[PDB]
């Protein structure tokens, strides 16, 4: 039926770092194992003179089963040969927060309304993803317009993830 090989997934043709910069409100997320970013997630993308993309993220994060905190995260992106695929190094401004290095794919965007991101953290031996996450972002924290929503659904389906998202609240907790 559908091809769910990570290698088969389309990403944003000619991705434009500069156009993507600024403020992106996460509207929905598909969680990986051991989820971190919980809600109230707001991303701020930047590009420096050298053409390097970086970001910060603020939101409520899951520390222990028991509890969740407001945290500021930071990330920097290394280029690959595909201009929409990156390696993202990340850490928390607080030393004890999750840090790591994940693949960071801009699956689709129109720069001024919606973005779909995707990371496969671990492949299955059949090329399908064993452990993935995905954010759907909006420029407007009150949500996407219908045309954008519909494009986003199709991309979520193309990732083999359309059943597996939850909504992200923005209720001023942070
Ligand atoms: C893709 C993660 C959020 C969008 C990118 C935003 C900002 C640049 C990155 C800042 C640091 C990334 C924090 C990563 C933890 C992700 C997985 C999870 O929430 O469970
Ligand atoms: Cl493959």
């Amino acid at each position: 039926e559908r091809d769910c090989r990570v290698s088969s997934f389309r990403v944003k043709e000619n991705f434009d770092k500069a156009r993507f910069s600024g403020t992106w409100y996460a509207m929905a997320k598909k969680d990986p194992e051991g989820l971190f970013l919980q809600d109230n997630i707001v991303a701020e993308f930047s590009v420096d003179e050298t053409g390097q993309m970086s970001a910060t993220a603020k939101g409520r994060v899951r520390l222990l089963n028991n509890w969740d905190v407001c945290a500021d995260m930071v990330g920097t992106f290394t280029d690959t040969e595909d201009p929409a695929k990156f390696k993202m190094k990340y850490w928390g401004v607080a030393s004890f927060l999750q840090k790591g290095n994940d693949d960071h794919w801009i699956v689709d965007t129109d720069y001024d309304t919606y973005a779909v991101q995707y990371s496969c953290r671990l492949l299955n031996l059949d090329g399908t993803c064993a452990d993935s996450y995905s954010f759907v972002f909006s420029r407007d924290p009150n949500g996407l317009p219908p045309e954008a929503q519909k494009i986003v659904r199709q991309r979520q389906e193309e990732l083999c993830l359309a059943r597996q998202y939850r909504l992200i609240v923005h209720n001023g907790y942070c």
